[PDB]
């Protein structure tokens, strides 16, 4: 077991929970994994796949992101910071994608899922870009139940890091779409206490956090240090107690260990 792995194992032991980490260093395609093939509840990190799948649709439906979508009272779920502002009105698919990714709006996620024909349309996009692990089974809010051992709405750190790389640094999306995803991730508003808090303040980061029951606390990020090749980092964390508190500090600490580990 490697030096970075020993520090991550120690962080995990100190935390009381279960930590999953996958780093891809694109300089040499080397990887660091900690519980990299275990499944974790994705929670809102799955919004990246849904937004990316809509972006993929827009490569054929060129104006899709401008399409208005009605926000009705019946659409509101448990966390709708942006969609609440537009009930009885509309938002475009671009605005829904931004709200899902940058504010973790769950109504916005449901609109992306619906645009894709249900959760199976999100999974299908994952499969089409080579991700055989990701699975989205439910809509918001039930996809966040984060029940130990439940395979629904889970992925592995290894698979999510590989996918995130392909979507942002790779070319799984068309050129405008890849750039749009990168802009959205870089503009996330919910990540200050997670991976970003563990990294050198001079590194540029795009990320998407997740949170759920069992104190599930997640973040997936693309990292552009300077004058060194970009990195992809996934940090998933979940805990034994259904009502456990969030532990964004664990993600910051894992990122700090990975950053110190290069």
């Amino acid at each position: 077991t490697s030096a970075v792995q020993q520090k991550l194992a120690a962080l995990e032991k100190s935390s009381g929970g279960r930590l999953g980490v996958a780093l891809i260093d694109t300089a040499d395609n080397t990887q660091v994994l900690y519980r990299g093939d275990e499944r974790f509840p994705m929670c809102s990190t799955s919004k990246v796949m849904a937004a990316a799948a809509v972006l993929k649709q827009s490569e054929t439906q060129k104006q899709l992101l401008n399409q208005p979508v009605e926000i009705k009272p019946a659409d509101l779920v448990n966390y709708n910071p942006i969609a609440e502002k537009h009930v009885n009105g509309t938002m475009t698919l671009a605005e829904l994608s931004a709200a899902a990714l940058q504010y973790s709006d769950n109504t916005a996620m449901n609109k992306l899922i619906a645009q894709l024909g249900g959760p199976g349309g999100v999974t299908a996009f994952a499969r089409a870009i080579g991700d055989e692990t990701f699975r989205l089974d439910r809509t918001e809010p039930t996809l966040n139940t984060a029940i130990p051992g439940d395979p629904r709405d889970t992925t592995t750190p290894r698979a999510m890091a590989q996918t995130l790389r392909q979507l942002t640094l790779g070319h799984a999306l068309g050129e405008t779409q890849r750039a749009q995803l990168v802009t959205w991730l870089k503009g996330n508003a919910t990540g200050a206490a997670s991976i970003r808090a563990g990294l050198p303040t001079s590194w540029t980061v795009g990320d998407k956090t997740g949170s759920g029951d069992y104190g599930t606390t997640n973040d997936i990020a693309v990292i552009w240090p300077q004058g060194r090749a970009p990195l992809v980092l996934v940090t998933y964390f979940t805990q034994p107690q259904q009502n456990a508190e969030s532990r964004r500090d664990v993600l910051a600490s894992a990122a700090r260990i990975i950053a110190e580990g290069l």
